[PDB]
C-alpha cells in the first residue's frame, strides 16, 4: 500500500511546464518528476473549469451527471454525504486522507446559508477526508480565509465573518470605490471587497483576524502538507495538494517576482514548482518517495486574461501555455481539457512518455484496482480500470472519452475529435478571456493527427462519422452503471 | 498554356493568414483564393531562409548543392547563366516571364563588384526573365533603390551610387550616429545608413534621386505587376510577385497602420493581403483569373524580433504566427519550412484542403508536366513531378523530403522528422531571433502525428529508424541526376 500525493494545479496548461516544452519558465522540480516517471501527452481533466473537474476527480463520474458548474464562495457541497468518493475508498483500506489547498466543491448543506462563524459542515471531512486545510472557494472569491477541518482559522468571536455576493456589506473598501488601493487592476466581476490590496468577487464583512496573505500561500500550504505527511509517515496516506497557483489573482511570494519575463502569471508557475519541490523533498527526507504514487496534474487548460490587469497577455512573449492545442480554459477544443499529467512511482513505474488517451476520471477505478477494492455497479460509473497504462507508458488506455464544458460537449475516439453543435452564444469567452470557446451551430469533426489545433472541420467530409460519434456521446449520457 | 502568377511572401508563417487560423489579422483576399482552390497544410519551402529557398524555387534543386546562404546586398548571382531554370523552361513554350519585388539571388558576375552606375549583369534577365522590377537584396540591405531590368531606377549620373558593407562611405546619416532620426530602433547589424528614416545593413553613398519609399512599396509593386499583366494579356505569362512583406523593416502604408493590434508586423500582413488582392482583381478585370494558375506561398517561416524595435513580440497577443509548429525562420524544426501554400486555378482545381507532404522544389517539374516539357536528366534533379497532388487535394505527393538550414539538415519520411546532429553553435537564433534553431549534438527524431511541435525526441527508442533516415539523407545528398 503506497502513499498517494496528488498535486492538482489550478489552470496549468499543457505547455506551462518546461518538461512540456516551455522556454520562458523553468519547472525543475516538476521536470525531475517527469524524468523519473511517466509524462502523458494526451491526458485530460474531465472538464474545462474547476468545480466540474474536481467533482469528477473525487467521484469517478462525469460532472454533467450532476450539472456541476463553477461554484460561488457560499455554494453548498455538491458531493453527497453518502456518495462513494476516492478518499472514502482509500479509507476502507486503511489510508489516512487529507487535502491542503483549494476546495471549490461547496461547503454548506443548502437548507441554511453557510454561517462562517460556527462549524462548517458538511465538507471535506464528510466526503472521505480525515484532515482538511482549505481555501473555501477560489483565490479570487470571498471569504479570503482558511477553513481548517470545520473551523475558520484565526476567527475572533469579537469580529464575526459574513459574505454577500449581491450587495455590499461591511466597511471594507472595494475596487470600484477605492481603485487607488489596488495592487492589480480588476474587471467588474472582480472589483468588490479588497483584501490584501486585491479586490475579489463578492463582499466580505468582518473576520479581519481570519484574513489570509496571498503572497504566503506557498509557505502556509507547503507547511501544512509537510506536517500532515510527517504525521502519517508510518502508515498509508493520501494527500490531495490543491494549489491556488496559477489561478487569478496571481500574487506570488516576493522570492519569485521577476524569476520570469512573463509577469505574475509566469512567476506563479515558478512558485508552484517550488511548492511542489517542498513536498517532494519532504517525502525524500522521510525515505517515502520511492513508495509513493505521485500524480501531478491540473484541473483545466490555461488562461491568460482572467479578470485582473496582471500583464499575462501583454508579456506572454514566445510562451505557448497550451502548446500546440487550440482553446484553453472554458473551451471545448483540446486545450480545454488536455493538460499536464505526470506519474512518479519509482518502486513500480519505469520512466516513459505516454501518448495514450488518458482521463483523470479513471483515477478512482485504477487506484481501486491497485489496492483490490471492488466497486459497486453504481460507484464511479465512468471511471475505468486504466492502471496498466498509468504505470507503463507503452500500454494503451482509452479509445473514447467525453469532454465537458458549460457551453458544449465533445467526444474523442482515438485521434478523432467531435464537438456537438449548440446555439448558445458565449461571446464572453472570446471577448473577456481571449479564448475561442469552440461553440458552433454546425457539428465539428477534426483529425488531430493532421490537424492538431482543430483548424480544419471535417464534419461535411465524414457525415456518418459525426452521427456515429454523436450517437456514442448519447450512449455515455444515458449510461447509469459501470462498464 | 495557362497564365502562371506566383506570389512569394517574405517570412510568412504557417498561421499568419486567417485561412490558416489567424484571429488577430484578417487576410480576406488571400483567404478567397483558399476557398476556391487547395490549401496545403504540409507544404514546405526548401529552406528556412530567403536566398536558399528562392534558388530552389527557380532551379528545382536543393540549395545545399551550391552552398547557398543568406546573400549580402552586393553578392554575385548564384544561378548560372547556362543553368536551366523554371522561367527559362517556360520561355521555351511561348511564355512571357517577369518578376516584380525582392530578388536576393545576387547580381554581379563574381569577377568585379556590381557597379550600380552601369548596367547590372547578369541579373534576372540572364536566368530566364524578360521583365524585372526588383528590390536588389532585401528591404534592410543597401542599396535601398529599385532595379528595373539592367538599370537603377531614377539614377542621376550627377549623383553616382555606391555601397560598402565593411566601412562607412558617403555622407548619409547612420543609426549608430543619429538615433534621434530613426522611426524604429535597430540592432548592431541594422544601424548603418539611414534611408527614409530607417537604418539599414551596409552603407549607401549617393543615388539620392533613386532612393525608394518603403511605405509605398504596395503601390509601386502592385502598379508594376498590373502593367506587366495588362501588357502580356495577349500571350501566356509567368509573373513572380516577390514581396518585401513581411520582412523587416516593416513599414506598411498609412492606409494599413492600426488595422491590427500587433503593430507593424501585423499591419504588414494586412498590406500584403491588399497588394495580393490588387493583382488578383486585375486578373479578374481582364478575365484571366479562371485560366490563371495562381500559387501563393512563402520563402521560409515566420520571425517576430528580426532586428528592429517594432513591437512584434511585445504585442503578439494570442497570435500564433507559426501555427502549432515549433521553430520558425532559421530553424530546422517544422516551422522553418512549413509554410502557407495555396493553389488557385478555377479551370482545373476544385476547392480542397491537402495534407500531402509537398515541396516547393517540385514546382519546376510539376509545371513542366503541365506543359509537357521533357526535362533533361541533369535538370531540376530534385524537382519531382507532383502535378496530380498540386491540382487535387485528395492525391498524395511526397513520402520523403529533405529540409535545409545552414547548421543542420533534416529529413521528412511521412510523419517522421529526423534532424541530423551537428556540433555547430548558433546562439544568435535563440538570443536575437527568439527562435529555437533545432541544433543538437545528438540525433533527433519525431513522430509529428503524436508530437506535432517536436517536443519528444524518439532517436533513442528507434535507433534503426534514425540510421535509415540518416541513410536516406545521404542518398539525396549524393544524387546527381533525376530520380525514377
Ligand atoms: O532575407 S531573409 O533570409 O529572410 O533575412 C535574412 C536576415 O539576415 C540577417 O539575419 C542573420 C543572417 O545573416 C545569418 C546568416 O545565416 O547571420 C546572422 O548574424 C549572426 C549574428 O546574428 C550576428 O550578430 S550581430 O551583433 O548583430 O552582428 C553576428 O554574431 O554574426 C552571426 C553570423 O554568423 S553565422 O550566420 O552563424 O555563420 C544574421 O542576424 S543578426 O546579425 O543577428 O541580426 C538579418 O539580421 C535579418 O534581419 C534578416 O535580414
Ligand atoms: O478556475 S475556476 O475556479 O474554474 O475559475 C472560475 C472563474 O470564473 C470566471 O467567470 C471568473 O471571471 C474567473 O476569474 C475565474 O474565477
Ligand atoms: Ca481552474
Ligand atoms: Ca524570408
Ligand atoms: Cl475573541
Ligand atoms: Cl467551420
Ligand atoms: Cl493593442
Amino acid at each position: 500500500k503506497p502513499n498517494i500525493v496528488l498535486f492538482y494545479v489550478d489552470d496549468l496548461g499543457w505547455g506551462d511546464l518546461s518538461s512540456y516544452g516551455a522556454t520562458e519558465v523553468n519547472t525543475p522540480n516538476i521536470d525531475a518528476l517527469a524524468k523519473n516517471g511517466i509524462r502523458f501527452t494526451d491526458a485530460h481533466s474531465s472538464a474545462a473549469t474547476s468545480s466540474p473537474s474536481r467533482y469528477s476527480l473525487l467521484t469517478g463520474e462525469h460532472a454533467f451527471r450532476k450539472n456541476i458548474r463553477i461554484l460561488k464562495g457560499d455554494a453548498p457541497l455538491v458531493i453527497s454525504e453518502v456518495q462513494k468518493t476516492l478518499p472514502k475508498m482509500l479509507q476502507t483500506v486503511g489510508y489516512r486522507t487529507g487535502i491542503v489547498g483549494k476546495w471549490h466543491l461547496g461547503l454548506g448543506d443548502g437548507n441554511t446559508p453557510v454561517n462562517w462563524n460556527e462549524k462548517v459542515k458538511p465538507g471535506p471531512l464528510e466526503v472521505g477526508f480525515d484532515y482538511s486545510f482549505l481555501i473555501p472557494a477560489t483565490g479570487d472569491r470571498v471569504p479570503s480565509v482558511f477553513l481548517e477541518n470545520h473551523d475558520v482559522v484565526n476567527l475572533e468571536k469579537s469580529d464575526p465573518l459574513f459574505v454577500n455576493y449581491q450587495k455590499k456589506i461591511g466597511q471594507r473598501p472595494t475596487g470600484y470605490e477605492n481603485p487607488e488601493l489596488l495592487k492589480q487592476g480588476a474587471d467588474e466581476q472582480h472589483n468588490k471587497s479588497i483584501i490584501n490590496g486585491v479586490s475579489r468577487i463578492g463582499w466580505m464583512q468582518g473576520g479581519e483576524s481570519a484574513e489570509w496573505h496571498d503572497e504566503t500561500f506557498n509557505i502556509v500550504t507547503s507547511d501544512k502538507a509537510k506536517q500532515f505527511i510527517s504525521e502519517s509517515s508510518k502508515q498509508p496516506f493520501f494527500l490531495l495538494f490543491s494549489f491556488h497557483d496559477i489561478h487569478v489573482p496571481r500574487l506570488p511570494n516576493e522570492m519569485f517576482r521577476g524569476k520570469t519575463n512573463m509577469g505574475a502569471r509566469g512567476d506563479s508557475i515558478v512558485q508552484m514548482d517550488w511548492t511542489t519541490g517542498q513536498v517532494v523533498e519532504k517525502l525524500r527526507e522521510l525515505n517515502l518517495l520511492d513508495n509513493t504514487l505521485v500524480i501531478f496534474t491540473s484541473d483545466n487548460g490555461a488562461v491568460l486574461t482572467d479578470g485582473y490587469d496582471d500583464e499575462a497577455l501583454k508579456r506572454i512573449g514566445t510562451h505557448k501555455q497550451n502548446g500546440p492545442y487550440r482553446g484553453g480554459k472554458y473551451s471545448i477544443y483540446e486545450a480545454g481539457t488536455r493538460i499536464p499529467f505526470i506519474v512518479h512511482y519509482p518502486n513500480r513505474v519505469k520512466p516513459g512518455v505516454s501518448n495514450s488517451l488518458f482521463s483523470q476520471i479513471d483515477l478512482y477505478a485504477s487506484i481501486a484496482e491497485l489496492l483490490g477494492v471492488p466497486l459497486e455497479e453504481t460507484e464511479a460509473i465512468d471511471s475505468q480500470n486504466q492502471l496498466s497504462p498509468l504505470f507503463d507508458a507503452s500500454k494503451l488506455a482509452r479509445k473514447t472519452l467525453v469532454q465537458e464544458t458549460p457551453h458544449a460537449k465533445g467526444l474523442r475516439e482515438n485521434s478523432w475529435k467531435y464537438i456537438r453543435p449548440t446555439e448558445k452564444d458565449v461571446a464572453w469567452v472570446k471577448a473577456k478571456k481571449n479564448i475561442d470557446p469552440g461553440t458552433s451551430k454546425a457539428p465539428q469533426l477534426f483529425d488531430l493527427d493532421t490537424d492538431p489545433s482543430e483548424l480544419h472541420n471535417l464534419a461535411a467530409k465524414y457525415p456518418d462519422k459525426v452521427k456515429l460519434l454523436e450517437q456514442k456521446l448519447q450512449d455515455i449520457e444515458l449510461q447509469s452503471i459501470r462498464l
